[PDB]
């Protein structure tokens, strides 16, 4: 007491969201084109595939709006280890804060199964879905979406940018801040928030 | 600017999970004995139909776990059409905010599928889905249950009481505050939260 609090985001962080997308896009239109990871460029994945063809966001859409999209999804390298130790530090609370889009048929059961999964049912109870992450308080929110917005203009928390194809190349304003991978150094990033 | 934030809790306070429960036990267990919606006592049911009889709380959880439990649950008199004109007022945002418990293959699912039913499908980005809502910021949090503890020794909201059957007879540590029904007058609590 007191323990820092941090609120780690699950897709494109915990969970691999872009490499699914592309990849079961590519095995259900194999005809269409698609966007290399390289090439994600934004944090919404199905509007830069609007612009690559008319009709290609839609195709898009439908790939994470299935069944098992986020249930099958991989985790991201040293993600599981990393949000494990987190959990398990002396005055450190880790939260998992999601969101669960515009699809609610399955993202959310699945989101919850996909946690179990990889850290145990005991875990389930660190989960927060929410479309609005500004009214959840904590010290850190890791989160690869560049700009987070919603109905707290002054979020209790500090934003570290995780990296991800469609922000890597983005400067940010000064003094944001940036944790590269999991394999960063992400207990740097925590320990400077603490007393 | 600033928005009032307030919390309202679901079930027991927008939906009817005392009566659903009760009546579901009922029909699917015609033999077994009951707990009477005015001899409620503490917010678990569960562990009140335990004390009753050996079994009952295992049956009685298999009612709040079986698929449309949570779908199928009644509005609470005024709870929408409450609802909705807070949420139209100038200056107040409101938020609901509940728990998925320890079940997330129907809850979650048939919360946001309850939520749509009632206020539309915009009202979907108003949920936060959560175990712990000592870590959601809010000046009000409207619920049913008396004691709310989690990871926030310090929770920004105040904690207003939504009277419940099992909650009615308590005797509250001044100076905690109830709503009684909505039927009350709730635009006078949020009023003396405001600048
Ligand atoms: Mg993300
Ligand atoms: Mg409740
Ligand atoms: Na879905
Ligand atoms: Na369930």
């Amino acid at each position: 007491g007191r323990a820092l609090r941090v609120l780690v985001d699950m897709d494109g962080v915990l969970a691999d969201v872009e490499g699914g997308l592309l990849r079961k896009f590519r095995a259900r239109f194999p005809d269409q084109p698609f966007i290399a990871l390289e090439d994600r460029r934004g944090y919404k994945a199905c509007e830069q595939y609007g612009r690559l063809r008319p009709g290609l966001s839609e195709k898009a859409r439908s790939i994470a709006e299935s069944k098992n999209f986020f249930f099958e999804l991989e985790p991201l390298p040293g993600a599981v280890e990393a949000v494990k130790e987190m959990a398990s530090l002396q005055n450190t609370d880790v939260f998992i804060c999601t969101s669960p889009h515009k699809m609610f048929k399955y993202c959310p059961y699945e989101k919850y199964a996909w946690v179990e999964k990889y850290f145990g049912p005991d875990f389930l109870e660190q989960i927060v879905l929410t479309r609005d992450k500004t009214v959840v308080s904590a010290d850190l929110l890791i989160d690869d979406r560049p700009d987070i917005t919603g109905a707290e203009p002054t979020p209790s928390w500090e934003h570290v940018l995780f990296t991800a194809c469609h922000n890597q190349h983005l400067q940010l304003q000064p003094p944001r801040r940036r944790l590269h991978s999991w394999a960063d150094d992400w207990k740097a990033i925590l320990d400077s928030k603490r007393p």
